[PDB]
């Protein structure tokens, strides 16, 4: 399975930078609502998403197009903005990670 | 201040498409917190952003790089997700517009030049 240049880039440049970032640890595995004491999490967030899942998908050739992986990154960050209070530190963490995401995606190679 | 091929794409292809979208009307001008009756809007959102502002920036060569413009679109969508209740229609409208935005960024020409 050959892998588009865009998908290679998302794996080698985007996920690379985000996975090791110092603000990444809340996002590396699925949100565990019991562990975190968040009984309404799954009532507000209908499509949970996390970097561990995206990283796995990147490693296993799940995605057909880059836009599909980009949407998973975007759902992960958006889940955080919608669920959490504006003043939660997690929001600031997400915004910082998202900025890196967008900055890297601006230089992603062309498709095809 | 700069004109590039990607900034031209963001202006003529991405924004033109978003602007005309049937869910765009809340986002074409600044949020008017008096009109809408939202006295806490500016206490929660510290960087208001709207498509009007972004379009004008693109017409005046305010941006140096496409990434700077992409960051303003992100701020506009994120403002919506942070301020609004999860169940508000506006959140759904922002998500639908943001998906187009990311789909179109994935086809942006990669010769970031001029």
């Amino acid at each position: 399975g050959r892998v588009t240049n865009q998908l290679q880039y998302l794996h080698k440049v985007v996920m690379k930078a985000l996975w090791k970032h110092q603000f990444a640890w809340p996002f590396r595995q699925p949100v565990d609502a019991v562990k975190l004491g968040l009984p309404d999490y799954h009532k507000i967030i209908k499509q949970p998403m996390d970097m561990g899942t995206i990283k796995r998908r990147l490693e296993n050739n799940y995605y057909w197009a880059a836009s599909e992986c980009m949407q998973d990154f975007n759902t992960m960050f958006t889940n955080c903005y919608i669920y959490n209070k504006p003043t939660d530190d997690i929001v600031l963490m997400a915004q910082t990670l998202e900025k890196i995401f967008l900055q890297k995606v601006a230089s992603m190679p062309q498709e095809e």
